[PDB]
């Protein structure tokens, strides 16, 4: 038993991390087959980022201006184009360590593992969730651009996130592997800001089910409440609305503990109105919304 | 910026996890060179565990009673011996993916990454700290025995933990890779209980430093204090004593933030005596003690 923020094993992704250097800037790239993916802002100076015409800046770049280094073997760039905000550098060597992979665009609320890398070398791995405002609360220092987020579904690695930037509030924004930013953010130095975040309600409920499975049961009561009257309480405390799809998703968790989904919502109602009163749930004094229902089933059985 | 529980990349360790089968029991083994390491309770039936004589039980097992499977590659066992509480199966094939490794015995308060495995296949990775009572608050299910804990010092993997059992309180106990249990626990079905746990003071201080590095300064005060005056408050709240060695370790962190250790101690003293008043630090409403000063420096720079 026990419940931890658990990342996927990073081995299959470590073998795809390379170093990409453009002039004086070094960041991380993702080497899949004969392509290296990285954030396009590698080609920008600090002056360019005030107002970058990326099409024009990339035109001033030649194939020989990009230095890709896989460990100690230099990969020769034979082609470069721009797909949205990612730069795809075609190289003369297919990665022999290329796993079965897929590029996916996740929805807010879903989670993924982050392989934080610096200079093409992995530094650590941790779990993140796409927030409702399309940011992630990660751990990224300078040099970490190009680090990727992923899930391992069956035997296939689903890449979903590539790190691009940190916002003034300390949260992080990036794109999918086709170059499309999650959210309204852009890769330039402007006054962009993360909108008001909300709590992922279906995730908190799955975490409470994880708490019940692991013995923590003090917050359970005999009350109940309709889906409509719970959402009224959820709006005042900045929680996402709970839909019937959400209740269907929580089916396996509800059917496992014998506690109905709506009965769990009544317990969450009481925790929001009163608080925890100095108690803890799964070692936490706050309600945790970064575990999807999939994450709980994968870890609790 | 940002601060997350960050595990080491697990790729080097994944290539060493194998499946060990003895009769109807299957658990995980560690394949380094031509030796496979796994818990010795693999040879035991449920009835054996009430009072196991491991020398006698191993005496009736032959080499052919042990099946080792590295994925789909069967490794034939040519030798078996018992070192303390671990079984060493000598196999006919050296592991071609063996990394530069070392067996280390960590001290209470240190942290490590855990690669949770089932049937020789990795499931996930997360960070754990050796508690002062020599337990860990991990996430393990049935079949996870033989999963290992490790740190990655330079290019060398320092194996420090192998999982053996879950205690009644939901915490977990295991051995080092030489078979010696952390703590007083034994691999038999008896009334085992973890001792009183305490809070790792030097880790909380490093964490508050991490918080200051991240911009959380609301707890910083104008008052200072002394070591004995701080330890007096620490002893009342189940906190481990603060030594000068601890203050030496907090050198780089104190020398980087501008706050002195004793000045951070007075801030912690006030947090213990008064509480956090519903405020949060680094997204937590509780004081965190599972980050060593090394972990903070590695992550914050
Ligand atoms: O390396 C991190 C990094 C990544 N993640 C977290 C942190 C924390 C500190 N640095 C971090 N860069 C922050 C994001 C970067 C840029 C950028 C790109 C090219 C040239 C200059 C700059 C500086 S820019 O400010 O104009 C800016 C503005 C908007 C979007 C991107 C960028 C690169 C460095
Ligand atoms: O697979 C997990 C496992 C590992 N980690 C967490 C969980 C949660 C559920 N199961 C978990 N085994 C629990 C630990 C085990 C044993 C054991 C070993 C051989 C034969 C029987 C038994 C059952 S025993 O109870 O007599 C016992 C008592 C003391 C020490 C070890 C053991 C094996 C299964």
């Amino acid at each position: 038993s026990g419940f931890r923020k658990m990342a996927f094993p990073s081995g299959k992704v470590e073998g795809c991390m390379v170093q990409v250097t453009c002039g004086t800037t070094t960041l991380n790239g993702l080497w899949l087959d004969d392509v290296v993916y990285c954030p396009r802002h590698v080609i920008c100076t600090s002056e360019d980022m005030l107002n970058p015409n990326y099409e024009d800046l990339l035109i001033r770049k030649s194939n020989h201006n990009f230095l890709v280094q896989a460990g100690n073997v230099q990969l020769r760039v034979i082609g470069h184009s721009m797909q949205n905000c990612v730069l795809k550098l075609k190289v003369d060597t297919a990665n022999p360590k290329t796993p079965k992979y897929k590029f996916v665009r996740i929805q807010p609320g879903q989670t993924f593992s982050v392989l934080a890398c610096y200079n093409g070398s992995p530094s650590g791995v941790y779990q993140c969730a796409m927030r409702p405002n399309f940011t992630i609360k990660g751990s990224f220092l300078n040099g970490s651009c190009g680090s990727v987020g992923f899930n391992i579904d069956y035997d296939c690695v689903s890449f979903c996130y590539m790190h691009h930037m940190e916002l003034p509030t300390g949260v992080h924004a990036g794109t999918d592997l086709e170059g499309n930013f999650y959210g309204p953010f852009v890769d330039r130095q402007t006054a962009q800001a993360a909108g008001t975040d909300t709590t992922i309600t279906v995730n908190v409920l799955a975490w409470l089910y994880a708490a019940v499975i692991n013995g923590d049961r003090w917050f359970l009561n005999r009350f109940t409440t309709t889906l409509n009257d719970f959402n009224l309480v959820a709006m005042k405390y900045n929680y996402e609305p709970l839909t019937q799809d959400h209740v269907d998703i929580l089916g396996p968790l509800s059917a496992q503990t014998g506690i109905a989904v709506l009965d769990m919502c009544a317990s969450l109602k009481e925790l929001l109105q009163n608080g925890m009163n100095g108690r803890t749930i799964l070692g936490s004094a706050l309600l945790e919304d970064e575990f999807t229902p999939f994450d709980v089933v994968r870890q609790c059985s």
